[PDB]
C-alpha cells in the first residue's frame, strides 16, 4: 500500500529536508572508511512515504507512548541508514531492522547527525561498499536514506565516550556522544511501530574540491 | 519546414508503433499521481513527422558519433513526453527541452516505458494535469507523445532507484536497480542525437 509522491526541488518541504540533510554532516573518526570522505551531498530526489495501514500503526502506539509519558509524545525528525530501505518503506520498521550489537542495546538506531546514518546504508561499518565498485566513498552510486518520524517518549539517557526491551520505566535511549562536542546524539527505539518513515531522500556523497 | 502524415490504422507501421506504446506500460511508484491511473490507451492518431532539415541534422551527428564508436551509433528508439511537442516536431530538440534537475544531470530524457513519458506530458511530475480540468489523470483530454529514434554510442550505465555527456561517452543509461519492474531511462546532451519520428495522440484509458 505503499506510494512515493516527489518533491519539487522548488517546495520549501524538500528545501527544509536538504538543509537537515546538508547541515548535520560532520566529521567521523574513522576518517571516512565507513560512509566516504566529503563535506556536502548532491540531492537527486526527496519522495514523502505515503502508507495508510502504516501511518495508522504508527499514531496508534504514539497515543499509547504519549499516554503513557503524561501527554508527550517526545516526537523528533531523525535519520536512519539501511540496506533494508526498500523493506522499510513497503512494510514499516520490525525487529529485522534493528542492530542486534549497537552499543546501547538491540534495538532500531536513528540518527541527528545525517552523515552518521550514511555510514549504515551499505550495511554495518559500510560493508564493502557500493554493489558496482566495491567503494565505501563511492562518488558515482545513488544512495538513500530515510528521513523519519520517531516518538522517543521518556527516553534514557546515556552518555557514550564516543529485539530487547526498554529500560524499564522507559521508551528509548538517547545516546549523546561525550567525546567529540561536535557529534550529535543517536536514539534506540526497541519497537519498530515508534518510527515511520517520512521522507526518502536519494542522493550522493561529493568529493571535496 | 515540418509535414505530419497520418497513417492508417491498416499499415503494419502503424501497428507496430502502437504494440509498443501499449506494450510498454508499467505501473508507477507514485500510484499514479504523476501521469494517470491506467493500464492502456486508447490511440486516437499516429503521424509520421517528415522534416528533410532535421532529419539531415541528426543523420550528420550519427555519423559521427558512429565513427567514434566503431562503427555503432548505438540507435534505439524510445519515448519522450513534454509541455513543448509542437516546439519539438517544428524545431527539433535543442537546449530548452532539457530537464535541468534530472537524476542523471541537465539533459533531455527518454524512456522504454511509456507510461514514464506518460508522467511528463503535462510538465514535471505532471505539473497541474489538464489544462481543461487541472486532472492529471483526465480520461477525456487528448495527450501526444513522440516516439523518437535516438543515437545513444557509447553509454556511461548508472546504476540506480545542459550539462556535456561523461567524458568519453555519448549518452547516459539509467539502469533500475530497485523496482524490478521498470525498464531502463536515458538521458542525451545534444539535441542533433534525437529525431522526432512519431506523433502519437492518444487517452488514458480508466481501469475496468
Ligand atoms: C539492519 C542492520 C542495520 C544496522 C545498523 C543500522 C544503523 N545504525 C545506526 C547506528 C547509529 C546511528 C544511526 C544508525 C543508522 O541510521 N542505521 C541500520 C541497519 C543491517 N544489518 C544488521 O544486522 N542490522
Ligand atoms: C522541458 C521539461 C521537461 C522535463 C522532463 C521531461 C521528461 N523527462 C523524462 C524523464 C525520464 C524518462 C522520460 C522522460 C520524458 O519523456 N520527458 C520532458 C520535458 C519541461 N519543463 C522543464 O523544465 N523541462
Ligand atoms: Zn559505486
Ligand atoms: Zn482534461
Amino acid at each position: 500500500g505503499t506510494i512515493l509522491i516527489d518533491l519539487s526541488p522548488d517546495d520549501k518541504e524538500f528545501q527544509s529536508v536538504e538543509e537537515e540533510m546538508q547541515s548535520t554532516v560532520r566529521e567521523h573518526r574513522d576518517g571516512g572508511h565507513a560512509g566516504g570522505i566529503f563535506n556536502r551531498y548532491n540531492i537527486l530526489k526527496i519522495q514523502k512515504v505515503c502508507n495508510k495501514k502504516l501511518w495508522e500503526r504508527y499514531t496508534h502506539r504514539r497515543k499509547e507512548v504519549s499516554e503513557e509519558n503524561h501527554n508527550h509524545a517526545n516526537e523528533r525528525m531523525l535519520f536512519h541508514g539501511s540496506p533494508f530501505v526498500n523493506a522499510i518503506i513497503h512494510k514499516g520498521f520490525d525487529e529485522r531492522h534493528a542492530y542486534i550489537g549497537g552499543m546501547f542495546g538491540a534495538g532500531i538506531y536513528f540518527a541527528e547527525n545525517s552523515s552518521k546514518s550514511n555510514q549504515y546504508v551499505y550495511g554495518i561499518g559500510g560493508g564493502t561498499g557500493c554493489p558496482v565498485h566495491k567503494d565505501r566513498s563511492c562518488y558515482i552510486c545513488h544512495r538513500q536514506l530515510l528521513f523519519c518520524r520517531v516518538t522517543l517518549g521518556k527516553s534514557f539517557l546515556q552518555f557514550s565516550a564516543m529485539m530487547a526491551h526498554s529500560p524499564p520505566g522507559h521508551h528509548s535511549v538517547t545516546g549523546r556522544p561525550s567525546v567529540n562536542g561536535l557529534a550529535l546524539a543517536e536514539y534506540v527505539i526497541y519497537r519498530g511501530e515508534q518510527a515511520y518513515p517520512e521522507y526518502l531522500i536519494t542522493y550522493q556523497i561529493m568529493r571535496p574540491e
